[PDB]
């Protein structure tokens, strides 16, 4: 399905990124990755401008990341958060075969610039990392995952 497809890419183009990797590692605790994943699913909605039906369900990506035990790697939230956002997106419309290559790089540019406007807010500092580059990284990381 298009959902595998999208969660599988866009979960090892966060995995690269330095932004995702930052935020989302063995070192983050449970309730600031969830609190942290809402604040940025509202990112994703008002990046991607979905329509407000579509843009509810992406919390379903909390509710993953909720599950996800501490201690895990950044792939796991990686994976958590990827597979519930495609999932969203395919069962709304939002992505097929037809449109998965725009849609992809588009959702991982729009995450990274999320986590990116939102992991200040729980003491996570990005000093080190040139944000505008992991962003403009993001097409060829996933040129590789896709």
């Amino acid at each position: 399905d298009v959902a595998a497809k999208l969660a599988r890419s866009l979960a090892s183009t966060l995995a690269s990124s330095g932004v995702f990797r930052a935020a989302f590692n063995s070192r983050v605790s449970t309730p600031v990755a969830v609190q942290l994943t809402d604040a940025l699913v509202q990112k994703i909605a008002s990046n991607l401008g979905l329509d407000y039906a579509t843009a509810s369900k992406l919390r379903k990506a909390s509710q993953a990341v909720s599950k996800v035990r501490m201690g895990s790697d950044t792939n796991a939230y990686a994976l958590a958060i990827s597979s519930a956002l495609a999932e969203v997106l395919s069962s709304s419309g939002k992505v097929a075969d037809a449109n998965i290559n725009q849609i992809a790089p588009q959702l991982a540019s729009g995450i990274v610039l999320g986590v990116s406007t939102t992991a200040p807010q729980f003491g996570v500092d990005l000093s080190s990392i040139n944000v505008n580059l992991d962003i403009s990284n993001v097409a060829r990381n996933m040129q590789a995952s896709i």
